[PDB]
């Protein structure tokens, strides 16, 4: 427990810095099939396979938040949040993912009346162009992001993306092309716990006949030309002086498992196959050495005319961070053979160090472990390693597990301290980054609202505001809510 | 110039510390076939192949030093030398290679009134049993140590190593298995430029019908498979409490080319493809990551039962010296395509850095820049990654070049002041290193006696003592040689 003269003050942190709360669309929006937007991915994953996701739930309804944006910037207001980042729905904008099928009227003005709304209330909209909602039309014309031809995929992201530019670019001023690639493509065609669900032949997964070991890879490869060619249109029709565009990583921190220099070495190739796959080719223009020398041809290379445009193609990067873990050194040899693609880093990454204890305190779910110093090295990375560019922690917090045989009675749900010692403790290491020379700017707590958990469904709660789903999905403030609340306010 | 007060003095290292100076076989013994002397890979190479030496010269006399040995401890006596290292010819004791043929008496009893003579002049031996000199019978009969079964060569090995403790196992307190395994193998069957003069098809050497990219890795790993088995076979049988053995490695020090972090990682694979390779196998037993990574299924695995006998053998390791180099990344892509073993570590090592200037001031010769700070990082890297075992410098020095076109008249040649300034900021680098925890325990200045160098012939000479080739190989101390001996008697 965080002693008095150790809890954050706003007064530290300049003026400049910004802080929100963060979603994204399917999480939240629900209204799945109204008003003319198309199916996505996950409308198709949940609805065929409910017993691929925990509590056998979809998000056809989520926090409600399409009906009831109005109540979340209310919150957001309330809260004295500088600024709020969302997603926009790729399927909800173009119901058949393709410029042919046209531009849905109705999911302009929605997305229109939300930004205008927040901006109205003073707060700066960071746009997260795309959040894992794939329109469904694309999926089954090419698969998607694994279009083989790297050019459909290509061709229409980017016109999705301009679209966006079109009808909100005179309002945004901060856009982030992808989230999370990395976890996107290494569940989605490795562990295929997510979206499409596939998987190599032997695992687990709803269809298992894919290539865990190659599709992560080829995937990501689109994603990548995709944001090259979006940043690159950009900055020649819609940049401004005042306006940003990037992407957000998601990330999690890496320490040595033992003394040895062994793990020295399993670490910097787990932070290069995590961070380095996406963050690498956007900073240089192709992949980490040790990818490279690892994955060998199942990693695509680039043309001369593509590491142009990926090279320095951003004016800020977004990191979401949640934990860190021990990684441990694994050696080549006629034995061991990767199976999924993060294999390929030879390190495995370990929760408990070699004294059996967790790197850090166990924040409830099966994963979220509170290692806050891991932020401080990533940030240190990020100055020392990859040109200091602006950051953005787009993401940060702890899902209070629910479920039925363990439901989580409401005042509980509100009393979270353990979230609220969590992101206390997270935004303390950023006031301690910056003055080590981080060039962090500021902070989104991940979940302003309780919602659909992806595989885990509604078993997790994230937000800082608790929805009521017995009550209409009504919210209600945590003490987390409150306490940034002041936070802001004071 | 380097000032007085800077000069080392004696009195700067303990009184434990060794001074020597050292030779090898057959740039030195000569008498290539007298007594029963058996013929030897390079007595081989230079009477067939005399235009693959640069003025095609052999060392069928060298400095003569199998008639002269008692001469060369007087020298040694004069300087105050505390030790002398020396390597035995391989061919000179086994002419036939194997036990089967034989011991020869005579290179038994010369070997033995060495040792004898240098003890009885308080000069403590340390020998260093294979110097390149590969018995001919052996290289015939199996190829030597491209031995494709990685049997005959340990085994022929481990009895030379053998007959080399029974004899003088009672009187020498210092052995070194092998030297230099990372030039021996690179250039033997690397560039072709050594000994066997093997290199890939395309390129150019006496004997392009090899492979430049595997024999040197398939001599590398039986040299390790050998001097494993004979310290094993020492360690049972031999070692006694004030007895040591290990082996000496050649390394360049590594600087990054400039200051982007891939230089970073292609210093560190350098050190690794250059140091490594035989290094970390000792020390844990397996080639170091890096390599494994990058020359895959054309660098050999070690069974278990190898890799617990490789880790741990030695009681002290070697280090031979001359310069340092820019290490320049090179990015893995399908245009590049490594020719010689040397470039799966994928950097240039270059001579100049980004500003065009050297890394350190030319010594004369093709390649040695004087750049001491280069050692310092050296025994850091040992120290602090590799145990902190004790270090001998076991090779220092320069080469004065002498051609017909530009010979060196033997008033300049005595007067070596760059050598001497040179051989004067090491042993200052080495007080640094010490006060800095370095486990360094003695220093050898390369090259008591001018002699034959390999491929260069008599275009260069290294000693601190002249030797005439003019008058039956009469020696002269240089400048050099002089200060060596006020240093060591004050
Ligand atoms: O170990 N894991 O199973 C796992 C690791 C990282 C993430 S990233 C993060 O996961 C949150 C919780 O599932 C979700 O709300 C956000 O959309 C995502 O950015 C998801 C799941
Ligand atoms: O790049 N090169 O040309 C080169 C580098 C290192 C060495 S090692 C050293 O080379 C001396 C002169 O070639 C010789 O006297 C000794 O036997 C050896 O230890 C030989 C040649």
């Amino acid at each position: 427990m965080l002693s008095p003269s150790e809890i954050p003050q706003r007064d530290w942190f300049p003026s400049d810095f910004t802080f929100g709360a963060a979603t994204s669309a399917y999480q939240i929006e629900g209204a799945w099939n109204e008003d003319g937007k198309g199916e996505s991915n996950w409308d198709h994953f949940c609805h065929n396979h409910p017993e691929r996701i925990l509590d056998g739930s979809n998000s056809d309804i989520g926090a409600n938040s399409y009906h009831m944006y109005k109540t979340d910037v209310r919150l957001l207001k309330e809260m004295g949040m500088d600024a709020y980042r969302f997603s926009i729905s790729w399927p909800r904008i173009l119901p058949k993912g393709t410029k042919e099928g046209g531009i849905n009227p109705d999911g302009i003005k929605y997305y229109r009346n939300l930004i205008n709304l927040l901006l109205e209330n003073g707060i700066e909209p960071y746009v997260t162009i795309f959040h894992w909602d794939v329109p469904q039309a694309l999926e089954e014309k090419y698969g998607g992001f694994l279009d083989k031809s790297h050019k459909s995929i290509v061709e229409d992201y980017t016109y999705f993306a301009k679209v966006c530019f079109d009808n909100f670019g005179d309002k945004v001023k901060n856009w982030l092309t992808f989230n999370e690639p990395q976890t996107f493509t290494s569940f989605s065609y490795g562990t295929g716990v997510f979206a499409p669900g596939r998987c190599s032949p032997g695992l687990d997964c709803a269809y298992p006949t894919g290539n865990s070991l190659v599709e992560p890879y080829t995937a990501g490869h689109n994603i990548l030309l995709a944001h090259a060619e979006a940043v690159d249109l950009y900055n020649k029709h819609y940049k401004r002086d005042d306006t940003r565009i990037g992407l957000a990583f998601d990330v999690m921190g890496r320490v040595p498992y033992g003394t040895s220099f062994l793990d020295k070495q399993a670490e910097e190739r787990s932070w290069d196959i995590n961070l380095g796959w996406f963050l690498e080719p956007v900073v240089r223009g192709d992949y980490p050495f040790s990818m490279r020398s690892l994955a060998r041809e199942r990693l695509p290379f680039f043309k001369d005319e593509q590491k142009e445009k990926l090279a320095g193609s951003y004016n800020m990067l977004g990191l979401n961070y949640y934990t860190s873990r021990f990684s441990k050194n694994i050696d080549i040899s006629p034995n061991y053979s990767p199976v999924l693609n993060t294999d390929d880093a030879y390190a495995s990454q370990e929760v408990n160090g070699p004294d059996g204890k967790p790197i850090g305190p166990p924040m409830g779910n099966p994963w979220i472990y509170m290692y806050p110093e891991g932020l401080k090295d990533l940030l240190m990375i990020m100055k020392n390693k990859y040109g200091n560019p602006p950051i953005y922690i787009t993401e940060n917090g702890i899902g209070d597990v629910d479920t039925k045989e363990t439901p989580l009675p409401m005042e509980a749900a509100l009393n979270d301290y353990k979230r609220l010692d969590y992101i206390q403790r997270h935004i303390a290491t950023l006031k301690e980054s910056i003055d080590l020379g981080s060039n962090v700017q500021g902070y989104f707590a991940w979940s302003l609202l309780d919602n659909f958990e992806w595989f885990a469904g509604f078993t997790e709660r994230y937000g800082i505001v608790y929805v009521d789903r017995n009550n209409n999905c009504t919210r209600y403030m945590k003490e987390s809510a409150k306490w940034l609340k002041e936070f802001n306010t004071a």
